[PDB]
């Protein structure tokens, strides 16, 4: 579990997809939010990791395909999902 930003946010949602992805992190389907994706990297990694908002959406995909998740391609209204999700993995950390 690599250190990750404190700040996700600020990667974009294609990062964001890949770092989910570059986790082996697995992305429920019927799933296409931002913010779902955001808050995906902070459930699982931030939530157990103890900016991800700064990452583009290239390279928000780099890091949600990194924990192993791989789901849909971020639309707009998901990414807020996968980006709740992802805090919840780097809470793993």
């Amino acid at each position: 579990m690599p250190e990750f930003l404190e700040d996700p946010s600020v990667l974009t949602k294609d990062k964001l997809k890949s770092e989910l992805v570059a986790n082996n992190v697995t992305l429920p389907a019927g799933e296409q939010r931002k913010d779902v994706y955001v808050q995906l990297y902070l459930q699982h990694l931030t939530a157990r990791n103890r900016d991800v908002t700064e990452l583009t959406n290239e390279d928000l995909l780099d890091q949600l395909v990194k924990y192993g998740v791989n789901p849909g391609p971020i639309v707009g209204t998901t990414r807020k999902l996968y980006e709740k999700k992802l805090l919840k993995l780097r809470e793993q950390g």
